[PDB]
């Protein structure tokens, strides 16, 4: 047991790099997840201008 929790210190450099990666990857999946979320938004918002729009040159019409 000594050797093993000799070298647990040994490759904690490498514990603290995976456990960095990994919370690193969450966090843009969730970036990813809002930037769609945005995107969402934006392409539901054009929809509603578009019509607002096609209504308002019937209106003209």
């Amino acid at each position: 047991v000594r050797a093993d929790l000799q070298a647990t210190a040994l490759l904690a450099s490498r514990g603290f790099a995976l456990y960095n990666a990994a919370n690193l990857k969450s966090i843009d999946f969730h970036r990813r997840i809002e930037e769609k979320s945005l995107a969402q938004l934006k392409r539901q918002m054009e929809r509603i201008r578009a019509k607002q729009e096609k209504h308002r040159q019937g209106r003209v019409d």
